[PDB]
């Protein structure tokens, strides 16, 4: 079974833990991969009920297993704050636009 269901995509929790370690240790560095400049703070207009504290940041995940390293990010991501704690997993699919909803 998935821990988090991204649309069509399947994610364990395992698959999460090491995509935001990832993403943290490059925000730690204080450095960013891809064109699009990851990990991005994410200042949650959307409103999700997150139970850690901000500022957030988000990170692509990705459906193929393999770590972010740049190119195609998918839509799928997970947020973590400034003490490494997950605030949850967001995509874009179903949602308009440049919208997010969460996976479940
Ligand atoms: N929808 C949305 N996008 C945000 C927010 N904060 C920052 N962004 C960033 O703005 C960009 C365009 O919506 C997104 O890039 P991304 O789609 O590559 O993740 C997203 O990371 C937010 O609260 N909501
Ligand atoms: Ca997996």
């Amino acid at each position: 079974a998935c821990d988090y269901t991204c649309g069509s995509n399947c994610y364990s929790s395992s698959d999460v833990s090491t995509a935001q370690a990832a993403g943290y240790k490059l925000h730690e560095d204080g450095e960013t991969v891809g064109s699009n400049s990851y990990p991005h703070k994410y200042n949650n207009y959307e409103g999700f009920d997150f139970s850690v504290s901000s500022p957030y940041y988000a990170w692509p995940i990705l459906s193929s297993g393999d770590v972010y390293s740049g190119g195609s990010p998918g839509a799928d991501r997970v947020v973590f704050n400034e003490n490494n704690q997950l605030a949850g997993v967001i995509t874009h699919t179903g949602a308009s636009g440049n919208n997010f909803v969460e996976c479940t």
